[PDB]
């Protein structure tokens, strides 16, 4: 009677869809059992300790909060009975990761193409942000594919809510961190803020743009620019050195100036400085109407 609420028994494994704390299927719903049913996504915990319930229930309701065109749509959830294990049901978004995609099809997306989820971007950033949340993990990796015209932002596991009367949220004992997505402030003191996202978001411009060549990905771009010979807690302390003497991403093989322009304004030591998602939506959609 209520469609938010999934029966478990009646959810059908059809493939994993990836792994991250978290694991997404494909799964069908299937409660007259004839293969008739629903297609959706489903999310769970790998290691569902009660920490990680905790904070996976806040990121269930970060993601019912949201009704977007570029943020994945929540469906509902399933429980499990006793210890109350949770899986979120989302919609199958069938061209998956922005990541894969353009691995996959590369240089046949063209700039306008690329202009377009770009804009889309930046306006499910700019709406998340209304509601004072922080991603804190904003890669095309976590960006996923409706269809050759729409894109939406997919995944909401590190996300943040900022306190009421602070415009930062700081993390005091980081688990797994992007670091080579992450704003020199984020990785010296752990702040997190709509500015940093931004930060993060000229990193998803710079991916975008090289269309995840794999020798050009922010990791190999940065190992090289620190030296490959650095290993765990050190490349942090060489990445924070050379992001502070302006040590940035190069600008990528064939990128027009105006978008390796907006690139390296979210890339500003400065927080203040960089621009806001308001901004940079107007700023997209100019350059989209003038190509
Ligand atoms: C985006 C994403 C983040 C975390 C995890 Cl655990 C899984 C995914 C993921 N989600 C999907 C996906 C694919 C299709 N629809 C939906 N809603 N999600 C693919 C992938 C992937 N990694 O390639």
């Amino acid at each position: 009677r209520d469609p938010t609420q999934f029966e478990e028994r009646h959810l059908k494994f059809l493939q994993q869809l990836g792994k991250g704390f978290g694991s997404v299927e494909m799964c069908r719903y299937d409660p007259l059992q004839d293969n008739t049913g629903e297609v959706v996504a489903v999310k769970k915990l790998q290691h569902s300790t009660e920490e990680h319930l905790r904070d996976f229930e806040r990121e269930i309701e970060i993601l019912k909060s949201l009704q977007h065109d570029n943020i994945v749509k929540y469906k509902g959830v399933c429980y499990s009975a006793g210890r109350r294990n949770l899986k979120l049901i989302m919609e199958y978004l069938p061209y998956g990761s922005l990541r894969d995609y353009l691995q996959k099809h590369k240089e046949r997306i063209d700039h306008i193409k690329l202009l377009q989820y770009t804009s889309q971007i930046c306006k499910g950033m700019e709406y998340l942000g209304t509601k004072r949340y922080i991603h804190r993990d904003l890669a095309t990796r976590n960006i996923l594919v409706e269809n050759e015209n729409r894109v939406k932002i997919g995944d909401f596991g590190l996300t943040k809510v900022l306190p009421q009367d602070k415009e930062y949220y700081k993390v005091k004992e980081p688990g797994e961190s992007p670091i080579f997505w992450y704003a020199p402030e984020s990785l010296t003191e752990s702040k997190f803020s709509v500015a940093s996202d931004v930060w993060s978001f000229g990193v998803v411009l710079y991916e975008l743009f090289t269309y995840i060549e794999k020798s050009k990905s922010p990791p190999a771009e940065f190992m090289r620019m620190i030296g490959n010979d650095k290993q765990g807690q050190m490349i942090v302390f060489h990445l924070i050195e050379l992001l502070k003497n302006n040590g940035r991403l190069p600008r990528p093989d064939g990128c027009p100036d105006e978008i390796y322009m907006i690139m390296t304004e979210c890339w500003n030591n400065n927080v203040n400085q960089r621009p806001s998602f308001r901004d940079l939506a107007l700023r997209v959609d100019q350059i989209r109407d003038n190509m």
